[PDB]
């Protein structure tokens, strides 16, 4: 019921926003006018052979890389059953490689610095069709909406795991490439790469670089550990992420304003405070959980020794709130959106979205650790009451 309608509803929302930002001036268009709606929705681009070819070439370039990237191999999760999946993983080498190759096609003139901006509209629809055909196949490898949530758990061909792959290669690297192309397009249309583009493009670049340095970490996440793929997962990978995360740069492509240096200082500080907290918390959890006795913020570490053989840090960021890290991530989000300034609501629809996401994620994780840690978790929730913020929530 809600799922098939949500399923048909999603691709339009991406078109809507894209149309909005590119063809209008990033204003939230809404009228009741018939003629206005025909003008609005005519802007949807049909699927071109050069686009389908280009994407298919890219997606298979990444699949190729994912399969023959140098190494190492890691064991994956799922302690019971065993039920321990092999993961060849070369995200770093892959990333560097596809950069060198892509920039290489670009200097060789064989590809244009701006293809991803130019042939964008058709890509959106090409990938939209490709994910539907794809989700059809994912349904076929393994009862009305199962298209939505999928079957066969973590499906593979030739040591290629699809949830992880789509999570990473053809989805997220495309994100940075688009950003670069859109940077390039701002320069071709206006003579300089404006500072807000450099903030946005650099910030997302570094976030991604950070992501791959911690490629192993995403082997423990809900997407990977628990939820079994499906159209929403696959489409969230190939479509939602690149074509909405690039909205800031999209917007900026024809918004060549600069920011006052105080805005520069506050935005960057926001981003780095956010990274101190997001990466800080995780490292701290780890470095504590490999040596409890070690100091954490000077003081000897305060932990709760859970009956089911695990330790819960009750100090450092984990002492301040149960999810400082999520807060870190959210600061980071807001720091991407603020270069865009206050011309339009569109660039900021990420922090709204991310916020809701984090809220959902928090609730889930909370439940999970109650199912696992029982009273010790409750004891913990007694020690550290604040979910994220933490004086507020």
């Amino acid at each position: 019921f809600s799922w098939l309608v949500l399923m048909i509803a999603l691709p339009p929302l991406v078109y809507y926003l894209w149309i909005c930002v590119t063809y209008y001036q990033g204003e939230l268009v809404f009228t009741s006018d018939a003629a206005a709606w025909r003008r609005f929705w005519s802007h949807v681009a049909p699927p071109t052979w050069h686009a389908a070819g280009l994407y298919a070439a890219w997606f298979l370039g990444q699949a190729a890389l994912q399969v023959w990237a140098p190494g190492p191999t890691v064991q994956g999760m799922k302690l019971p059953d065993g039920s321990r999946l092999d993961y060849r993983m070369n995200g770093i080498f892959s990333f560097l490689f596809t950069l060198a190759v892509v920039f290489g096609l670009v200097t060789m003139g064989w590809l244009d610095a701006t293809v991803l901006y130019d042939q964008l509209g058709p890509l959106l629809t090409v990938v939209n069709i490709f994910t539907f055909v794809f989700a059809g196949f994912l349904y076929f490898w393994g009862p009305f909406y199962d298209y939505f949530m999928g079957t066969a758990l973590n499906p593979r061909i030739g040591s290629l795991d699809l949830k992880l792959f789509c999570e990473a290669r053809p989805g997220m690297i495309f994100w940075l490439l688009m950003n670069l192309s859109m940077a390039a397009k701002q320069y071709e249309l206006h003579g300089t790469v404006t500072v807000p583009m450099l903030l946005v493009v650099g910030f997302q670049s570094f976030y991604l670089i950070d992501y791959f340095i911690h490629e192993e970490a995403v082997l423990t996440t809900w997407d990977i550990k628990h939820e079994k793929f499906g159209w929403m997962l696959c489409w969230g990978d190939l479509v939602w992420l690149p074509f909405t995360y690039t909205l800031q740069a999209q917007y900026l492509v024809h918004h060549t304003h600069d920011l006052p240096v105080w805005g520069i200082i506050a935005i960057v500080a926001l981003n780095l405070a956010g990274y101190a907290i997001f990466r800080g918390a995780n490292i701290q959890k780890h470095h504590f959980r490999r040596d409890p006795n070690r100091i954490v913020w000077g003081k000897p570490a305060k932990y709760i020794k859970t009956k089911q053989g695990s330790l819960l840090l009750t100090s450092g960021w984990w002492g301040i709130a149960r999810h400082m890290n999520y807060f870190g991530d959210l600061m980071i989000a807001l720091s991407w959106c603020l270069p865009a300034a206050f011309g339009s609501p569109i660039p900021y629809f990420h922090i709204v979205y991310f916020t809701i996401l984090l809220l959902h994620r928090e609730k889930r994780d909370d439940a999970m650790c109650l199912a696992k840690y029982g009273e010790d978790w409750l004891q913990y929730r007694k020690k550290v009451p604040w979910r994220i913020v933490p004086k507020i929530y």
